[PDB]
């Protein structure tokens, strides 16, 4: 069994994915999936947090666990879609199940992170946003369940583990 679950609430959300179509609650409401926060223009954390998303997706795959990822832009007035499909493309070869979002204020996404994930986002003057580092697991019932490191030693092993909870 899942043990000390978040039981975090969501709200329903609908925001733009990098292919400029609409993807939120509507698509992932009766799926397992994984969150994180990132931007494109990141010099450090963001390039090595979604290439552990990645391994995480490889992994999943592999024990034929059918989850969703997806990445949530903090920096919406510089990450447009194609900004975030060129992004991508190096990290994986398949997004059929991986989102990147944006379309929305960065006082919009600001608001969202503060109030569904409990992470602070600011955009300095250096353009370097602040935003939380973790991965958020969220069960079908659309509840974030619970939290791990996305860039010091994410416990991919602990990770399979609760998905497969989720999926008995």
């Amino acid at each position: 069994a899942l043990r000390k679950p978040l039981n975090w609430d969501l709200e329903t959300f609908q925001f733009t994915n990098q292919d400029g179509k609409p993807f939120g609650t509507k698509d992932l409401k009766g799926k397992v999936w994984v969150a994180d926060f990132m931007f494109t223009n990141c010099q450090t954390v963001c390039p090595p947090m979604t290439a552990n998303m990645a391994k995480l997706q490889k992994m999943a795959k592999e024990e034929k666990l059918d989850v969703q990822f997806v990445s949530f832009s903090v920096d919406p007035d510089l990450d447009k879609p194609e900004n975030l499909k060129a992004f991508i493309q190096k990290f994986t070869e398949d997004t059929s199940n991986w989102n990147l979002l944006t379309g929305y204020s960065l006082e919009d996404i600001t608001k969202f992170s503060k109030d569904n994930f409990q992470s602070l986002v600011d955009k300095p003057e250096n353009g370097q946003v602040i935003h939380g580092t973790s991965f958020y697991l969220i069960d079908q019932n659309g509840k974030v369940m619970k939290k791990y490191s996305g860039i010091s030693n994410t416990p991919y092993e602990d990770i399979i583990r609760d998905m497969k909870r989720l999926a008995e």
